[PDB]
């Protein structure tokens, strides 16, 4: 559970992302690519782009991580108040896409990664573990319902 200080620092730097969705999409998976490989392979159209420009230059990559991100930041502002949000989430990421928990934590690090090398004076000690805790909280009731669907994580 985070105290509300916590909330205020998850929100506050998240505010600094949504100036700039697409840019943090890009790079967000740009890092999750090189960190783990095996992650790319969850993508049946991104599997090709081989170079940092290449995915960049991606309408598709970049669309595709505005969703997430956009997705990901409606259930930080819900300050762990998630679970109607979560729902949606979990069927396609566990019986659709099958994406494991590991993989969770995967992007979970190339998040903090980027934000923290993006805006480093909004972004540190006490900020850094808030969103950690934001993030560690929303793997684990995603886990949870991931396993009400009949799928380990
Ligand atoms: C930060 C956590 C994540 C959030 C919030 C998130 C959110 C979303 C959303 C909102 C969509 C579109 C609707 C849907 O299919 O569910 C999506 C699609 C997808 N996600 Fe995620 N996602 C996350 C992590 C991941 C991870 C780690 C992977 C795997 C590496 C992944 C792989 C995919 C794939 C493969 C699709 C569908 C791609 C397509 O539209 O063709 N997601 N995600
Ligand atoms: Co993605």
């Amino acid at each position: 559970v985070l105290s509300e200080g916590e909330w205020q620092l998850v929100l506050h730097v998240w505010a600094k992302v949504e100036a700039d969705v697409a840019g943090h999409g890009q790079d967000i998976h740009i890092r999750l690519f090189k960190s783990h490989p095996e992650t790319l392979e969850k993508h049946d159209r991104f599997k090709h782009l081989k170079t940092e420009a290449e995915m960049k230059a991606s309408e598709d990559l970049k669309k595709h991580g505005v969703t997430e991100l956009t997705a990901l930041g409606a259930i930080l502002k819900k300050k762990g108040h998630h679970e109607a949000e979560l729902k949606p989430l979990a069927q396609s990421h566990a019986t659709k896409h099958k994406i494991p928990i590991k993989y969770l934590e995967f992007i979970s690090e190339a998040i903090i990664h980027v934000l923290h090398s993006r805006h480093p004076g909004d972004f540190g000690a006490d900020a850094q573990g808030a969103m950690n805790k934001a993030l560690e909280l929303f793997r684990k009731d995603i886990a949870a319902k991931y396993k009400e669907l009949g799928y380990q994580g």
